[PDB]
């Protein structure tokens, strides 16, 4: 039999309160694949059901929670961040419930749709002149910080230890989930709030755990080469942030922007999961982990970010891979 | 004293299994208004919260699933449908994990994005003649299912008591996390699923359950008016649908479909959560209910249907308030 969701039990006071506690879920489809054991567990942490459907719900609502508790945060003041991605989402929703204004500088012509979901919150957009791109975005926002040295409070996404704090839960959630059984994470990375706060937390229980970072094969930073351009979304900041920290992370596999593409849509297609760019990365990097002689049998936890409806707006479902699913995971899959 | 969600403690087979037991939250920003008292309880139930994010994730999955254990659905056989929204996301959805074919009739006109969703999920496209709208989306089907008479299930999502039954479900996570105070439950209609489902299984448990439905003012088809041009996406199919049963509805509430669009931006801005078009209808006859006397103290239970960001290619966030939110709550709920 199949057995659905059971009732919550609780009646939460706000949307901040159903942040967090997203499912865990087992793979099948793209698991089917003779360079991958049966007795292997690969399994995914659905960031995507979080109220705004990304990650950095956790990471938008604890960097203001705790800013308000430590006083950095107090009425009068307004938040602050340059960003074109979920980050802005996160910190938007938060912003709305606790009732503080939230300003996000972007260029004016980067993520449209991002842009309107933030304004639907009551964002503050700061739109900086498309022509000058992110470099405009930045600039413009170490001018507002200059002429608002007291009044902004910065999010510092790439740095800030709230952002890295936010995943005691998300870790929590896998130790209880899998019952103490999770052997290997495995996170994309943007700010790496992800994981080195499961890392470091997860380690703290179980210190064998595997932590494995994943970047874009065309800006692999974190392996030493150099930053370029890339289109895994949400990952792949072309430095390593003030939250990496090297020790807590165990191997670095870097994907290709394209197979990450195409892992996405074959996760939709066979696992009727539709998960976002990172997301593809990630799962491919766990897949490619799951193939491994020394991980037969292992419980393989693997961070999907956020949801494919994201990114409508690009290609990632108009391409069109022709061959079956044996072809498709082979292409992925097989070393040689 | 902020207590965020606590963990599942499960690990799910698949994601069908992640469906339901959606969260119950309660509302404060819009119901901040001199018209509802202060210990009158309004409460959102977000069906956002399901793996493909709206209520039908519920019905696709319930459809298929009672057909294949009925063997009514059989290895084989295809699942057909003629559908632009939510229905063909939540069977195409179920289809691709219970590894069965999943067709879609909707006109070529539709935008890509709508047929984009489906033919990830592995579904195929009936594209039918974009010049002959809807009609010929249903010509094309009848023709199908005529000429290949055992090849197709038809999901029948208007008809099908699969679609109402899943709602159970629905019911009972209302009726378990409110400790069974729920007093009135408030669901805007399309194929009228939830807001029979809903009401039979509450009433079942408590029969003074108030049950509202909501239409569009402008396709109030529920109360015996004409079907007209209307924009709440989801809801005001145009016709009495076949699930439909006059004698569970105890109040149909009309709403006008700028005033369900107006309710869905002050319910992002002042509760931060992105609802959809249909939601901020049934919001606003919530809100309404909750402004008459006689439901002074009572808890009303909202459907929430989906999210705002699927209408990002709409208008729903075009037009912006320049005022506060009493003057926005007012232009809502005073006369
Ligand atoms: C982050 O916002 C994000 C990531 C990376 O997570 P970390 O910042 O490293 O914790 C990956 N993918 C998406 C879509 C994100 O929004
Ligand atoms: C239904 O798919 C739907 C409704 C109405 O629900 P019922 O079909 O009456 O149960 C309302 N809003 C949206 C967005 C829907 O998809």
């Amino acid at each position: 039999n199949i057995t659905i969701n059971t009732p919550r039990k609780r009646i939460y006071h706000n949307i901040l309160e159903t942040i967090g506690g997203t499912p865990l879920v087992e793979l099948h489809g793209v698991t089917d694949h003779p360079s991958i054991k049966k007795n292997t567990k690969i399994l995914v942490k659905l960031e995507c059901f979080n109220p705004m459907s990304s990650v950095k719900d956790r990471v938008g609502f604890n960097i203001i929670y705790q800013a308000i508790k430590d006083g950095r945060l107090k009425p009068g003041m307004e938040i602050i961040e340059a960003t074109s991605g979920n980050t802005g989402i996160g910190l938007c929703q938060a912003g709305a419930v606790f009732g503080y204004p939230v300003n996000i500088v972007m260029p004016s012509t980067m993520s449209v749709e991002r842009q309107m979901i933030m304004k639907a919150f009551g964002a503050n957009l700061v739109l900086s002149d498309g022509t000058k791109g992110m470099p405009g975005a930045i600039a413009k926002y170490e001018e507002l910080i200059k002429q608002h040295p007291n009044k902004y409070f910065p999010a510092n996404q790439f740095g800030n230890p709230d952002n890295t704090a936010a995943h005691v839960y998300t870790a929590n959630e896998i130790w209880e989930d899998t019952n103490g059984e999770v052997d290997i994470i495995v996170s994309a990375v943007g700010t790496a709030g992800t994981v080195i706060g499961v890392g470091e937390n997860l380690k703290k229980k179980k210190k064998g755990v595997k932590v494995v970072a994943v970047e874009p094969a065309e800006s692999a930073v974190l392996s030493g080469k150099p930053k370029g351009p890339h289109g895994i979304q949400g990952i792949g900041a072309g430095f390593v942030t003030d939250i990496y920290k090297k020790e807590v992370v165990d191997e670095i596999t870097p994907i290709k922007t394209q197979d990450a593409w195409k892992m996405a849509r074959a996760v939709v297609k066979y696992d009727g999961i539709m998960c976002g760019m990172s997301s593809g990365a990630a799962i491919l990097a766990g897949l490619k982990e799951a193939g491994k002689v020394e991980n037969e049998g292992k419980t393989i936890v693997i961070i999907l970010p956020d949801c494919g409806e994201r990114y409508l707006s690009t290609d990632l479902y108009k391409t069109i891979e022709e061959g079956t699913k044996q072809q498709v995971l082979d292409s992925l899959l097989l070393h040689h």
